[PDB]
RNA sequence: UUAACGAAUUUAUGGAUAAAGUUUUAGAGCUAUG
DNA sequence: CAATACCTTTTATCCATAAATTCGT
DNA sequence: TTTAGGTATTG
RNA sequence: GUAGCAAGUUAAAAUAAGGCUAGUCCGUUAUCAACUUGAAAAAGUGGCACCGAGUCGGUGCUU
């Protein structure tokens, strides 16, 4: 006897109750607790508010960062284990004085200075190698020997920080200099060719190689530069070769089959040899001197300075970058004291104040020191070489910035190993490491592999081969590293949907390929004149056609049957062919594909062998690397001749399959003994289907899926699977949460209808007229100009499209009215300019129920035609306008008009219905069809949104959060009553599949737009009591139900819940905060004072806990009992949990009542004194609680008021929505004064209300739109929720918050359920 | 996901890396003047 | 106290898998 | 991308 | 301590406290009113009708 009606979204789910006559109904409801009230009546209307569920995203982040960090102390603590037993030869406490150096010295266990213990050698290391930079260049130019200190600072800080690993390859400090490797490159391409030799002349190859342009453009350039040779000449493939093109030289050598080289891929040494040997090993020395360039191309970009000198080109970047800042440091420092030295100390001195003090000692960015000073250098005469620097923006640069991120770890690697040359003479254990080393800096572990768990990590699925621990010298041994890569993709791998216990096979599968093929024959029917009836294909000739055509080509088209199969084999002239469209759907290309590359016909026909080709697709379609392929099927390199092993690697699959191999060959009938496969052919004159084959109740397959299934699943897998925001899952597991008590409610009856609904430029109008007057060459764009934020007024922007020219009229139309004018779909209602068109009048296009007329059409079917070519109309627009002329908006034309628009396309709220349909009818009728007791149905959000509009109940945001629910009820009523009329559509708008046909066009309705009936009257008549035609049941009166609609819109008391939330996530506010000497301080590691060290701050509050327990006050320390709020945090949570008491008695209670402490989580509820409500929002903090019933002609009036995009309506209509504003103007007053009484009683913030009362008096003469809409503003100060800030039209507003939670702990504490109706009321007493 | 195959973008889940930030210490502040 | 003002790590790169979404053949 | 809770200090 | 001036660009170390399963692992997502039951997963618990409407008020029958 009811039906709910929901409307999810982000933040909240609605829910409103209706009746047989559409009210919404009430109930007295229970409450328990030790308070006096004992009952209390509620509405059956609701929403349901809850903060937006979070992604895993940012928190996976966290984790990347989390084993960024444990990996690389993991890596200099490497390079410390093959120092130790060496340094402590030189220094026994070197790594201990590094462990701590961030100690204080009063903490310090060993000399302050970490890399010599002596304060006065220290000094002199600083003074001769200022930055880290210094010391590394020289520690890869000097001959001489350096101190092992010194050595290991520079190698653990190329370690520490290696740069990026997005470079596959090499790179040398000789490749520098491009024409020198050029030049290299011109000279061999000579001592080969003595007929064509080329020159390198003058030739700015350095400048033409290393340019921001195309790989391809630059190509160009560099043989336009030489004596002409072709782009396709060899040399122009070998300069393509080195810019990263792929260059393929077989029109140079005419050779048999295509072998071109990318430097970027794989496949380079290996091709490079196979075109070798062809044309001669003299010819390799010149592709490595190509090869070379590349190279020398690749850094070119990377570190623009000259690196002739020295073979540390970064360091030399830096060391350059440090000196230049010393350099432009005193020519500042010197001109600021020259002509403006009163500043000075404000620039250099202050730390706060963003110069370079601040630069410097305090935390202002690079971009903020430049933008402070660009005033003060040009102010100053000399400026100009300076400022050409600053807008360079590169000036009193640091080393170490958010630019270096560009490097390349391999250019690192080049300063290591020519540290390590250097001095590995003067250390033997270098000598011998320098290879164990450099992989230190090389290594990375690959993704494949995944973390190296030891079944202890969530995430990991690598596998190893010796159970021992992984460093980067052993991995390979230890590692699995293919077995990894494939475990990496199966576990994101599908599972087959009919059976998911089984993975899916490759999509490219031979036995898939099979299955896919013998599916779509066994329905094929054919005809022919010997035979009375049409039959199926039997078991024979599948197998012949497949054999006979399939093996023979790729596709097999319908005329390939016939004249191939039928008429060549069967011999029968003449056939027909039902079964089928113009050409096979399914191929075998894996079968031709290997049959091309193994050439062996007799090897792919033996069933013996299907067990070993599913394995080299499988293996083939899983690997990305060259190298893996081979390792897996070299079990295989027998069966064949060592070319066809070579082809085989190469080819490589993408994408995975739908099914199971167990489903189409493992599964058998224990009555028929035969598979699914087996069944599909040779099934008997009866050739069943595949979805026939599953549902047979005669066959063992449909009983069999069924026991895979159940063993189904709960609701938040259930939920959880679902595809889509992590969010709006949420609502969805809140949304059932919702249906599942309102069931509760209604005596545990189920209810017969539910309604759910999910809710979801400026220059782009510029450029379609720009473009569009340009080739139709009017001068309309030159005769009155427009701006780029005018457009977003239809009526003057339907004009520029239109040309000035009406296209119904063909005549020119006067700018300043556009109000005379009507805007009018092309289709009767779309509001889209695809669907919209500007006239002066719509009665123009003819019949108001007909498509725009043939009588418009043939004056102007040019002018829409000449629009098109000037894209100022679509295809959409242009089809629909001339539409007259192909008999109209058909019958069938008009259906696809009306049911495009109503049906919910999102697949996401479609599985939605499955779960409340399938949550529903857990009933089944002695046969297997489900009994369809409750009936769901999805409805667009656009349906409801329109009636609003159409129908007075108009929507404002802001004032309020009822109009959640609002939609909910205005959902449950468009949704039962369009069904209530037309049960034909009963399969389009509901989960239960029955069936509906196009073909009306059960006469119902004429028109094309759907939303007529409700309607007293209507745009050109109904009775305004309707009823079915079929069955006589009465479902609208448009008289009698609709009082109560707005009666129920009217209601002051609905049900607002905010789901309350135990606080999760990161413990504290992330910043380290400078060491101080407050409490509040949380230590960053034990050992640390925040006193001495800092520490962290502002902790995240898991939740409160309520104590009743005793202090010690005074010198007296005598105890008195206290009761108050006690802020858990969530670093506090896991320790408060194993014992509350001690904790509790930690933080300093005493006495506690063990049996009183209530854990109070986020946005709990407390009624106090006169009924307002506040919101636990903090331990400490309390938030808004009461939504300000503002009565329903002011929303209506504000919506109206606040005149929501001037006016979109018919404007007839418009006139009384106008005559609305003045009629009802003074009802500003009364909106006001509305707020005051709400606010006096519940918001208790007179400070701010004032200010307000102050404002909304001095703006008293200000036009009503522009005040209305201001008006709107405040009621963020009245609004559930936090306190913000709101600004009336020139003024802001701050915020009024409850810094003092003490309110609450004499309240009534309310526990609610989730749909507010049920409760338990505690009134508090110590 | 389509009446069927492909391509793309997006979002979701996952992996491997990078560069900045922040914090305490080390980078002997000197010269007049109590 | 309760106002008051102030605070709140970010920005890249590569690889995979999947739905869902809108194009194509 | 802006929220809305910490946090310290004032008249 | 106040005046004067020199100075500055780098480094080391920590990067959620930390946990045991000590792995070159894990540590911010989802999930949560209350009461009884449960290790947990979860299951259980709240008469109806009418008249009305400033955030639910009254009344009749059963109870």
């Amino acid at each position: 006897k009811y039906s709910i009606g929901l409307a999810i979204g982000t933040n909240s789910v609605g829910w409103a109750v209706i009746t047989d006559e559409y009210k919404v109904p009430s109930k007295k409801f229970k409450v328990l607790g030790n308070t006096d009230r004992h009952s209390i009546k509620k509405n059956l209307i609701g929403a349901l508010l809850f903060d937006s569920g979070e992604t895993a995203e940012a928190t996976r982040l966290k984790r990347t960062a989390r084993r960024r960090y444990t990996r690389r102390k993991n890596r200099i603590c490497y390079l410390q284990e093959i120092f130790s037993n060496e340094m402590a030869k030189v220094d026994d406490s070197f790594f201990h004085r590094l462990e701590e150096s961030f100690l204080v010295e009063e903490d310090k266990k060993h000399e302050r200075h970490p890399i010599f213990g002596n304060i006065v050698d220290e000094v002199a290391y600083h003074e001769k190698y200022p930055t880290i930079y210094h010391l590394r260049k020289k520690l890869v130019d000097s001959t001489d020997k350096a101190d092992l200190r010194l050595i290991y600072l520079a190698l653990a800080h190329m370690i520490k920080f290696r740069g990026h690993f997005l470079i596959e390859g090499d790179l040398n400090p000789d490749n520098s200099d491009v024409d020198k490797l050029f030049i290299q490159l011109v000279q061999t391409y000579n001592q080969l060719f003595e007929e064509n030799p080329i020159n390198a002349s003058g030739v700015d190859a350095k400048a033409i190689l290393s340019a921001r342009l195309s790989k391809s453009r630059r190509l160009e350039n560099l043989i336009a530069q030489l004596p002409g040779e072709k782009k396709n000449g060899l040399f122009g493939n070998l300069i393509a070769l080195s810019l990263g093109l792929t260059p393929n030289f077989k029109s140079n050598f005419d050779l048999a089959e295509d072998a071109k080289l990318q430097l970027s891929k794989d496949t380079y040494d290996d091709d490079l040899d196979n075109l070798l040997a062809q044309i001669g090993d003299q010819y390799a020395d010149l592709f490595l001197a190509a090869k070379n360039l590349s190279d020398a191309i690749l850094l070119s970009d990377i570190l623009r300075v000259n690196t002739e000198i020295t073979k540390a080109p970064l360091s030399a970047s830096m060391i350059k970058r440090y000196d230049e800042h010393h350099q432009d440091l005193t020519l500042l420092k010197a001109l600021v004291r020259q002509q403006l030295p009163e500043k000075y100390k404000e620039i250099f001195f202050d730390q706060s104040k963003n110069g370079y003090a601040g630069y410097i000692d305090g935390g202002a960015s690079q971009e903020e020191f430049y933008k402070f000073i660009k005033p003060i250098l040009e102010k100053m005469d000399g400026t100009e070489e300076l400022l050409v620097k600053l807008n360079r923006e590169d000036l009193l640069r640091k080393q170490r910035t958010f630019d270096n991120g560009s490097i390349p770890h391999q250019i690192h690697l080049g300063e290591l190993h020519a540290i390590l040359r250097r001095q590995e003479d003067f250390y033997p254990f270098l000598k011998d490491n320098r290879e164990k080393i450099e992989k230190i800096l090389t290594f990375r572990i690959p993704y494949y592999v995944g973390p190296l768990a030891r079944g202890n990590s969530r995430f990991a699925w690598m596998t190893r081969k010796s159970e021992e621990t992984i460093t980067p010298w052993n991995f390979e041994e230890v590692v699995d590293k293919g077995a990894s890569a494939q475990s990496f993709i199966e576990r994101m791998t599908n599972f087959d949907k009919n059976l998911p216990n089984e993975k899916v096979l490759p999509k490219h599968s031979l036995l898939y390929e099979y299955f896919t093929v013998y599916n779509e024959l066994t329905k094929v029917k054919y005809v022919t004149e010997g035979m009375r009836k049409p039959a199926f294909l039997s078991g024979e000739q599948k197998k012949a056609i497949v054999d006979l055509l399939f093996k023979t080509n790729r596709k097999v088209t319908v005329k390939q049957l016939k004249e191939d199969y039928f008429k060549k084999i069967e011999c029968f002239d003449s056939v027909e062919i039902s079964g089928v469209e113009d050409r096979f759907n399914a191929s075998l290309g894996t079968y031709h594909d290997l049959l091309k590359i193994i050439k062996d016909k007799d090897f792919l026909d033996n069933e013996e062998n299907e067990d070993i080709l599913e394995d080299i697709v499988l293996t083939l379609t899983l690997f990305e690397d060259r190298e893996m392929i081979e390792e897996r099927l070299k079990t295989y390199a027998h069966l064949f001749d060592d070319k066809v092993m070579k082809q085989l690697k190469r080819r490589r699959y993408t994408g995975w399959g739908r099914l199971s191999r167990k489903l189409i060959n493992g599964i058998r009938d224990k009555q028929s003994g035969k598979t699914i496969l087996d069944f599909l052919k040779s099934d008997g004159f009866a050739n069943r289907n595949f979805m026939q084959l599953i549902h047979d109740d005669s066959l063992t397959f449909k009983e069999d899926i069924q026991k895979a299934q159940v063993s189904g699943d709960s609701l938040h897998e259930h939920i959880a699977n679902l595809a889509g925001s992590p969010a709006i899952k949420k609502g969805i597991l809140q949304t059932v949460k919702v249906v599942d008590e309102l069931v509760k409610v209604m005596g545990r009856h189920k209810p017969e209808n539910i309604v759910i609904e999910m809710a979801r430029n400026s220059r782009e109008r510029m450029k379609r007229i720009e473009e569009g007057i340009k080739e139709l060459g009017s001068q309309i764009l030159k005769e009155h100009p427009v701006e780029n934020t005018q457009l977003q007024n239809e009526k003057l922007y339907l004009y520029y499209l239109q040309n000035g020219r009406d296209m119904y009229v063909d005549q020119e139309l006067d700018i300043n009215r556009l109000s005379d004018y009507d805007v009018d779909a092309i289709v009767p209602q779309d509001d889209s300019i695809d669907n919209k068109v500007l006239t002066r009048s719509d009665k123009n296009r003819g019949k108001s129920d007909n498509v725009p007329s043939e009588e418009v059409v043939k004056k102007m079917k040019n002018y829409w035609r000449q629009l098109l070519n000037a894209k100022l109309i679509t295809q959409r627009k242009f089809d629909n306008l001339t539409k007259a002329e192909r008999g109209g908006l058909s019958e069938l034309d008009k259906a696809g008009f009306i049911k495009r628009q109503l049906v919910e396309t999102r697949q996401i709220t479609k599985h939605v219905a499955q779960i409340l349909d399938s949550r529903m009818n857990t009933k089944y009728d002695e046969n297997d069809k489900l009994i369809r007791e409750v009936k769901v149905i999805t409805l667009k959000s656009k349906l409801v949104s329109d009636f609003r509009k159409d129908f007075q109940f108009y929507k404002v945001r802001e004032i309020n959060n009822y109009h959640h629910a609002h939609d909910a009820y205005l959902n449950a009523v468009v949704g039962t009553a369009l069904i209530k009329k037309y049960p034909k559509l009963e399969s389009e708008f509901v989960y239960g599949d029955k069936v509906y046909d196009v073909r009306k066009m059960a006469k119902y309705f004429f028109y094309s737009n759907i939303m007529n009936f409700f309607k007293t009257e209507i745009t050109l008549k109904r009775p305004l009591i309707e009823t079915n035609g079929e069955t006589g049941e009465i479902v609208w009166d448009k008289g009698r139900d609709f009082a109560t609609v707005r009666k129920v819109l009217s209601m002051p008391q609905v049900n607002i819940v905010k789901k309350t939330e135990v606080q999760t996530g990161g413990f504290s506010k992330e910043s380290i905060l400078p060491k101080r000497n407050s409490d509040k301080l949380i230590a960053r590691k034990k050992d640390w004072d925040p006193k001495k060290y800092g520490g962290f701050d502002s902790p995240t509050v898991a939740y409160s806990v309520l104590v009743v327990a005793k202090v010690e006050k005074g010198k007296s320390k005598k105890l008195k009992s206290v009761k108050e709020l006690l802020g858990i945090t969530i670093m506090e949570r896991s320790s408060f949990e194993k014992n509350p008491i001690d904790f509790l008695e930690a933080k300093g209670y005493k006495e506690v009542k063990k049996d009183l402490i209530i854990k109070l989580p986020k946005y709990s509820l407390f009624e106090l004194e006169n009924g307002r409500k506040r919101m636990l929002a903090s331990a400490g903090e309390l938030q808004k609680g009461n939504e300000l019933a503002l009565p329903s002609k002011y929303v209506n009036f504000l919506y109206l008021a606040s005149h929501y995009e001037k006016l979109k309506g018919s404007p007839e209509d418009n006139e009384q929505k106008q005559l609305f504003v003045e009629q009802h103007k003074h009802y500003l007053d009364e909106i006001i004064e509305q707020i005051s009484e709400f606010s006096k009683r519940v918001i208790l913030a007179d400070a701010n209300l004032d200010k307000v009362l102050s404002a909304y008096n001095k703006h008293r003469d200000k036009p009503i739109r522009e005040q209305a809409e201001n008006i709107i503003h405040l009621f963020t100060l009245t609004n559930l929720g936090a306190p913000a800030a709101f600004k009336y039209f020139d003024t802001t507003i701050d915020r009024k918050r409850y810094t003092s939670t003490k309110e609450v702990l004499d309240a009534t504490l309310i526990h609610q359920s989730i749909t507010g109706l049920y409760e338990t009321r505690i009134d508090l007493s110590q």
